[PDB]
């Protein structure tokens, strides 16, 4: 939907988290919607090796970003239902056209469709990659890999949704399953929301090389929390039982109604002009003038939906009777609508009051006139008129008492106030037949579109007064219903479709709700028939060359295929296919891939270039995947005992952890590039209330920072305007020192507080109290081994500051990856047969196998020395060349700067001359440099020849080895990160998983620190299926940026002996 991510992002400004090598949450399941990848990898013709090189690299990249623990689910598009074939066929036709039109004059992308010759190979290739991976990447070895390829009918998106819905439907489903779906389509956010699984993210890529691309976790846990805040404002006004999950479901129907992939958009919604606030507002008001929800688990209530429609119709109508439409106009429309809802609900309430008022006189009259029929003499000699709605009595006491006064009555009660009633005011008194007339007079007293419009609408339908409109209309309304069912329950029909290119006017949808809608499940086309129902006589050559409905000229007003006419026109030519085409023109199954050490088979490669066979180390089988449905219902909404808010698993965000107040406002929030011109959910944070015992309680202990995304950190000091509380390790117990601030600390503190409060307002719509203190913290960056074999919390060296009000003391669910652990015995910490990294001079970085133990402190191993030849030399050589070739000086700045300041002065010149000079950009963080492009290539050439000199390996039985000559690279990310790296330094990939085969050497060509996280740029010895040429700088795929935790540095050996 057109501004949907943009609009959602600005309005609810904390929903998404940049992935930047800091810890992200653990996930149970990752689902890949892959079709965007295949496209994106087959443009920028390049070769099959290079093409699949990319795709493997992409799938692999996303798999390592998440590290799913249970299920990894890959999906490609099978044959779609008819509801999509017109657009499938419009898209496809535009590609063939644009190819011929553009490029050709001034690879056939359409091959990526099911049944195609390309796609039969793709499945052969991908399968190979999966097998290679499950054989060699340890991380890929404890998950279910499930491939649902193009052989199987349905959209990836939809196939994924059917899996999630099938597993959540069970009676043993983990209630707090952490879900992640990768994909570019904003719609996934809505499908995600549709599942009602709180612990759910979307892997996405930016929207303003692979290792330097930005990816985000969009967090549905906090989005839901924001949504709850969006709609809570009612709770008290709706005429049914308020339920957020049901509200959310209706908000989803509204979102599908606004846009979805199948029906065409309703005309003039004006999204890219700020109707969005208004459309929502529409829903908000509608929800209050209805008898229950619009959406019964995907079933639509048309009666209900037309109450919402009426608002949408007024919307259409008012905006026709406007000139241009802009934000200014929608902002004032938003106000008017709110004001109307307020007025309307006030009248509604006056009406209710008046009704109660009438029943009341209506019940009093006969008992009053009988009471006043008896003249007084000389209290219990009368009937009392009890009143029963105490709560409503109590809200109406001035009235009741004035009523009582007027009719000559008292409003009485009881000491315990459990009974109210009227009674004659007897203590207040003859032709007093004037009391009976005064009573009677008192009782009497209380008993008191446009036409230019229709035409302008008619001139729309003509362009692209009847009852074939009832037919259009009803097709559209049917559609909405097909869409919702599709998403909440599964494809309801392989054959339903919207038979028109355009949507009706909003104010007309009404004509089409007077229907009873059912569907017939049907069955999907065979591949080749779909192949024909889509594809133009311009990419005819992907269809088995053997075969109107196919223009050369064509909002794409491409004709709709007559299906009946088509299955038949092909069945002549049906029996003439190969055995491979009868293979391609059928359906497959989902496949499942398992790891099994006792499997040892040879897997042939369907690829050239850098790929080979998977040898005596091949370890996967494929199988058909079932699913096991039964007499099982789907589960709609949250599962029983699902943890939400402050009880969410670690890693996932929550607003519920602090105490706060939320309000929609024009906060000019700056989520992207310019300040939003619409309201944000502004968060007003409440201070928690000593400041001395606070310091004493938490100093040097673990407190939670980053609010929104609470991670553990250690509290270092507690700045204040006039006082610093510091932490000093006294050995065992760290204690608190209080002192006045130094001038720069008092400077920093004032400059910091002002900077935080406005950044939180401008960037996140968090309105802070005003900064009391300031917790200074460092975050937990892993675990780390101590001498005694124990493992304990490690911390990032970089100081961060947070207002104290955003500091949380504790959290129910703690990040398991950071539970400190006690020492272990040799045989458990390095079990017999375990594979390990040998430190120590014989083979620094050698593959080691634990054979047994000599002692209970010494162990014996087999160490493979992977090479008997000296490490190559150039990196080092070149590093010193560059540094000698480009000397730096202190102000009292590089020789190339000297030449630029001597060029500018000698020309006296400007200005553009300077902008011209600025073209070759050397723009990067402070500790991070590079080898000269020259050097880079010299390193490449001198490697290419090194890696073809004769060379051999060598093993050695070793014994009496002390535990610290060996390490588990697996669980030493911190140690490894702690290593210097310099340009030229020889390096080895040391990790049992990732994108480089174990033990590969390379040279460091340049480092790049994104603050705290270092990324080493490695020119590898051998080519790497996952690498690149560092954007031309190289001539082969030897290049890769990588995190230091993957690398042993062999030049500057920092862990030897
Ligand atoms: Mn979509």
């Amino acid at each position: 939907i057109p501004k949907f991510f943009h609009f959602i992002s600005e309005r609810w400004p904390q929903i998404s988290q940049l992935i930047d090598g800091s810890q992200i949450p653990e996930f149970d399941n990752l689902y890949l919607d892959m079709n965007s990848i295949l496209h994106n990898c087959t443009h920028g013709r390049l070769s099959e090796e290079e093409v699949y090189s990319k795709i493997f690299s992409y799938i692999d990249h996303l798999f390592h970003t998440i590290k799913p623990k249970q299920t990894f689910y890959m999906a490609i598009d099978g044959v779609a239902p008819r509801a999509k074939m017109n657009q499938q066929r419009a898209r496809r036709f535009r590609t063939a056209m644009d190819a011929e039109k553009a490029l050709q004059k001034a690879f056939d992308s359409n091959a990526i469709t099911p049944g195609t010759e390309f796609m039969a190979k793709l499945t052969e290739n991908l399968k190979y990659f999966i097998h290679d991976k499950i054989t060699n990447d340890t991380r890929w070895q404890n998950v279910k890999v499930i491939f649902s390829g193009h052989e199987v009918p349905g959209e990836g998106q939809h196939k994924i949704m059917d899996y999630i819905r099938a597993i959540r439907a069970q009676e043993d489903y983990n209630p707090n399953t952490r879900h992640c779906i990768y994909g570019l389509d904003a719609d996934l956010i809505i499908l995600g929301l549709s599942t009602h699984d709180h612990h759910f993210c979307l892997l996405r890529e930016e929207v303003t090389t692979l290792e330097t691309q930005n990816f985000f976790l969009l967090h549905l846990s906090i989005l839901r929390e924001y949504l709850a805040l969006e709609f809570e404002e009612i709770t008290d006004s709706v005429q049914f039982e308020y339920d957020f999950e049901r509200v959310l479901d209706d908000f989803i129907f509204v979102l599908f109604t606004i846009g979805n992939d199948f029906l065409p958009n309703l005309p003039d919604l004006h999204l890219k002009k700020g109707a969005f606030p208004v459309l929502l507002q529409t829903f908000k008001e509608a929800l209050q003038h209805m008898d229950g929800y619009i959406n019964e688990q995907g079933k639509i209530n048309l009666a209900r939906f037309s109450i919402w429609l009426k608002y949408l119709s007024d919307f259409e109508y008012l905006n026709f009777e406007k000139k241009d439409i802009d934000v200014e106009w929608f902002n004032q429309q938003l106000e008017n609508i709110s004001l109307e809802g307020e007025r309307k609900r006030t009248r509604m309430g006056k009406k209710l009051l008046m009704k109660q008022q009438k029943k009341l006189i209506g019940a009093v009259k006969p008992w009053l006139l009988k009471t006043v029929q008896r003249k007084v003499t000389s209290d219990a000699d009368f009937e009392i008129f009890p009143l029963e709605d105490k709560e409503l009595v109590r809200a109406n006491l001035d009235f009741l008492k004035e009523f009582a006064f007027d009719l000559g009555l008292i409003l009485a009660h009881s000491k315990s106030k459990d009974l109210y009633y009227f009674k004659l005011d007897l203590d207040s008194i003859x032709x007093x037949x004037x009391x009976x007339x005064x009573x009677x007079x008192x009782x009497x007293x209380x008993x008191x579109y446009s036409e230019r419009f229709v035409e302008w609408k008619d001139q729309y339908y003509k362009d692209k007064d009847t009852d074939s409109l009832k037919e259009m209309t009803e097709n559209y309304v049917g559609g909405l219903q097909w869409v919702l069912y599709y998403y909440y329950r599964g494809c309801p029909s392989w054959s339903w479709y919207y038979r028109y290119h355009y949507a009706p006017r909003i104010s007309d949808v009404i004509k089409g709700i007077d229907q009873n809608i059912e569907f017939h499940k049907g069955q999907p086309f065979k591949p080749f028939q779909q192949l024909m129902a889509v594809l133009p006589e311009r990419s005819k050559n992907l269809i088995p060359v053997v075969y109107d409905f196919y223009p050369n000229e064509v909002v794409v007003k491409i004709s709709f295929v007559d299906q009946k006419r088509l299955v038949e026109a092909m069945a002549p030519y049906d029996a003439k296919l190969s055995p491979d085409e009868k293979k391609r023109n059928s359906f497959g199954t989902d496949l499942i891939f398992i790891f099994n050490p006792q499997v040892d088979t040879v897997y042939k490669t369907p690829l050239a270039g850098l790929f080979n066979d998977i040898e005596h180390n091949h370890c996967i089988e494929r199988e058909f995947i079932p699913e096991s449905m039964e007499n099982v219902k789907f589960l709609f909404g949250l599962p029983k005992g699902a943890k939400l808010g402050a009880s969410s698993l670690a890693g996932f965000p929550s607003l519920k952890t602090l105490p706060l107040t939320a309000e929609l406002a024009y906060n000019s929030s700056v989520v992207f590039n310019f300040p939003s011109k619409q309201q944000s959910m502004v968060l007003h944070i409440q201070d928690l209330y000593s400041l001395s015992d606070l310091a004493k309680r938490h100093m040097g202990k673990i407190v939670y920072s980053r609010w929104p995304f609470l991670r553990e950190s250690k509290l270092l000091s507690l700045i204040t305007e006039e006082t610093v509380y510091e932490g000093v390790k006294s050995g065992k117990l760290t204690k608190v020192i209080e002192r006045k601030p130094q001038d720069f600390e008092r400077k920093e503190f004032r400059e910091l507080k002002m900077t935080l409060k406005s950044n939180y307002q401008r960037t996140k719509a968090i309105l802070l109290d005003d900064i009391s203190a300031l917790a200074k913290v460092v975050p937990v960056n892993g675990l780390v081994r101590n001498s005694d074999g124990s493992y304990s919390k490690s911390f990032n060296e970089t100081i961060e500051y947070y207002p104290l009000q955003l500091i949380v003391e504790d959290v129910k669910n703690k990040d398991e990856r950071y539970i400190e652990k006690e020492p272990l015995p040799i045989n458990k910490e390095f079990p017999k047969g375990s594979k390990v990294v040998f430190l120590g001079d014989y083979a620094y970085g050698g593959e080691a196998t634990v054979d047994g133990y000599n002692s209970e402190t010494r162990l014996k191993l087999t160490v493979k020395k992977g090479s008997l030849r000296a490490e190559p030399n150039i990196g080092k050589v070149r590093a010193k060349l560059d540094s000698q070739a480009l000397r730096f000086y202190p102000t009292q700045x590089x020789x190339x700067x000297x030449x630029x300041x001597x060029x500018x002065x000698x020309x006296k010149t400007v200005a553009d001359w300077l902008s011209e000079a600025r073209k070759p950009f050397v723009v990067v963080s402070l500790e991070s440099d590079s080898l000269t492009k020259a050097s880079m290539a010299a390193v490449e050439s001198e490697i290419i020849k090194y890696v073809s000199l004769p060379d051999s390996s060598e093993q050695k039985k070793l014994a009496k080895v002390p535990r610290e000559a060996i390490l588990n690279a697996e669980s030493s990310y911190v140690l490894l990160r702690s290593q210097r790296f310099h340009l030229g330094d020889r390096v080895m990939y040391i990790q049992d998983s990732g994108k480089v085969p174990l033990h590969s050497k390379g040279t460091v060509v340049g480092y790049t620190s994104i603050g705290k996280n270092v990324s080493i740029q490695v020119l590898f010895d051998n080519e790497i299926i996952a690498g690149n040429n560092f954007g031309g700088r190289l001539q082969t795929r030897r290049g890769l940026g990588l995190d230091s935790s993957f690398l042993l540095n062999l030049s500057d050996r920092q862990l030897v002996y």
